[PDB]
């Protein structure tokens, strides 16, 4: 299995990256240093994660150390919902660049299709509870993203949590200058995403699978929720291949032509999660894992279900 996938901007993207949502600021610098030392070349970041400065300390140390060259890293970040405003997009990108200690991003994503009222709060609320939207058309946010490419701040632009009608709207944008390179979406055996993945791939958009292990550290986890890592059917496939359940869960999206971004702050697991290029799941294994689909979502942005652009009312 090749390590990189070709994007529609002509650049190559590592199919395995390190996730950083929930990685504590006092742990993520070591996590990213270890990741780069054991082979990771792709880090998935976001301003809303509140840890980009600490991720950046690690990246900069490894560049200064000459453990890696900048051209060999693939750093991804995302535009938060409170920065949809065309006049805030550049400053949001530049703050992320400054925090990450970078002069460009390899990929910058619109984090969600939903724009929120700008301000200090990431989830600005009305007195009665709901997300206060912004009025900025997401085609206009896309144009602002295109300007970042034309200014040299980012090499590629893309989207995240867009449903197929929303992807289509971008593809059909009057005057579209750059297609999205990537759509980053939740994907794992309980949310297999066949319909949306086929759509994106037919349009030459690469899909990145987030929460591939089912996000056991998500802050709203409950006892009775289904657990990928503990599912005896998945552990059986792992046992047959002499791999861990996490390794099967990471290899699965790789064999669907997806990029995958498991998160860990545990050095042994970071190294574990990378040793997935030495085995193959059979077609029968792949179809069996696909059969576990339950339409079960980790990340449903539940405060935003009446936003006009909430993505998950549509089938796909
Ligand atoms: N675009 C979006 O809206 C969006 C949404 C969600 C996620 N993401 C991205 O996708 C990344 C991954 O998703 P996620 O963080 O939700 O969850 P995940 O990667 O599915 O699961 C992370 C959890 O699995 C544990 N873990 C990692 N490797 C393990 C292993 N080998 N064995 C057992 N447990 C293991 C981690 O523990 P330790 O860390 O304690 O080792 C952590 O609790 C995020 O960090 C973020 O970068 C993006
Ligand atoms: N509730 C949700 O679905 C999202 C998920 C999400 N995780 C992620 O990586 N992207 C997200 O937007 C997240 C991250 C945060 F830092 C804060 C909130 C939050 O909520
Ligand atoms: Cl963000």
């Amino acid at each position: 299995m090749a390590s990189r996938i070709l994007l529609n901007n002509g650049a190559k993207m590592p199919i395995l990256g390190l996730g950083t949502w929930k990685s504590p600021p006092g742990q993520v610098t070591e996590a990213v240093k270890v990741a780069i030392d054991v082979g990771y070349r792709h880090i998935d970041c976001a301003h809303v994660y509140q840890n980009e400065n600490e991720v950046g300390v690690a990246i900069q140390e490894k560049l200064r150390e000459q453990v890696v060259k900048r051209e060999e890293l693939f750093i991804v970040s995302k535009l938060w919902c409170t920065y949809h405003e065309k006049g805030l997009v550049k400053g949001a990108c530049q703050k992320t660049l400054s925090d990450l200690k970078l002069d460009y991003l390899d990929l910058y994503l619109i984090h969600w299709p939903t724009g929120f009222k700008p301000g200090k709060e990431f989830f600005p609320l009305d007195e009665s509870g709901n997300v206060v939207p912004s009025d900025t058309n997401i085609l206009d946010t896309w144009a602002a993203m295109e300007e970042l490419v034309d200014e040299g701040l980012v090499k590629a632009i893309g989207i995240s949590n867009f449903n197929h009608l929303q992807v289509e709207m971008i593809l059909n944008k009057p005057g579209l200058k750059y297609k999205p390179a990537v759509n980053q979406i939740e994907c794992h055996p309980y949310l297999t995403q066949e319909k949306l993945i086929q759509y994106c791939q037919s349009k030459g958009i690469v899909v990145t699978a987030y929460s591939p292990l089912g996000s056991p550290d998500r802050p709203w986890a409950k006892p009775e929720d289904p657990s990928l890592l503990e599912d005896p059917r998945i552990k059986a496939i792992a046992a047959k291949h002499n791999k861990t359940t996490a390794q099967v869960l990471i290899r699965f999206p790789m064999q669907r032509n997806l990029v995958v971004i498991p998160k860990s702050v545990t050095p042994e697991r970071i190294a574990e999660n990378f040793k997935v290029f030495d085995f193959e799941l059979s077609s029968q294994d792949m179809t069996t894992l696909l059969s576990y689909n339950r339409n079960w979502r980790v990340c449903a942005l539940l405060s935003c279900t009446s936003h006009k652009d909430y993505p998950f009312h549509e089938e796909f």
